[PDB]
Parts: C-alpha cells; structure tokens; sequence
C-alpha cells in the first residue's frame, strides 16, 4: 500500500519508533518519504546486487533474505517479501534492530543525505501523532 504522512506517522509511533534511540519520529517519517515514498511495496537494486525492500529499504545483504544475494547474512531472519506487506511491524522490527547496531540511522543513505540536521518536526506537522 503506498500511506500519508499522519497514517504513517501513527502507525510508526504506535510501534515505538517515536525517540527509539534519540531519534524523534520526524526522522522515521523522513526516511520512508525519502526511502521508498511511503510505498510498502517499494523495491530498488543496489550497486551490490542486493534489494532495498519496503517502506524503509531494508536491504538483502544483511538484513531479510530474498533467496538471490549471495553473501546474505539474513540478520532479521526474515524472508524480504515479509518487508512488503500492509502491515509495517517486521519492517519496523527490522529497523528498530538495525538502528541498534553500528552507525545508528547513518545506515540509511536517502537519511544521511535528505533528512539528517533538517527542521524534521516538520513532517509530523499538522498531525494528531
């Protein structure tokens, strides 16, 4: 499904992504608009020959399997379909894990370059979170 802002924002908080590790839910919000376009089914090739899946881009050389990266170390044990559902909680789950790890949300480069030091609240602006 492809959500809006609000719809998203709140399924996101919902979650518990809303200051996961500092980060406000602005950030989150930011990354799927940039990531995938809120789009659930969103799916991109990288450089690699891994896939980027799912609202936030989760990609098949570490986190989910999507049976053709090899190399996949499946870090989610996850199949990466799982990532293209309605239902956000394994994308988030996935997050919440990768966000734990090394380079906090410096992992997700349309985050790196599009949202990170950027008046953030703005994209939870204007909803009843």
């Amino acid at each position: 499904k492809v959500f809006g802002r609000c719809e998203l924002a709140a399924a996101m908080k919902r979650h518990g992504l809303d200051n996961y590790r500092g980060y406000s839910l602005g950030n989150w919000v930011c990354a799927a608009k940039f990531e995938s376009n809120f789009n659930t089914q969103a799916t991109n090739r990288n450089t690699d020959g891994s896939t980027d899946y799912g609202i936030l881009q989760i990609n098949s050389r570490w986190w989910c399997n999507d049976g053709r990266t090899p190399g996949s170390r499946n870090l989610c044990n996850i199949p990466c379909s799982a990532l293209l559902s309605s239902d956000i909680t394994a994308s988030v789950n996935c997050a919440k894990k990768i966000v734990s790890d090394g380079n906090g949300m410096n992992a997700w480069v349309a985050w790196r370059n599009r949202c990170k030091g950027t008046d953030v609240q703005a994209w939870i602006r204007g909803c009843r979170l």
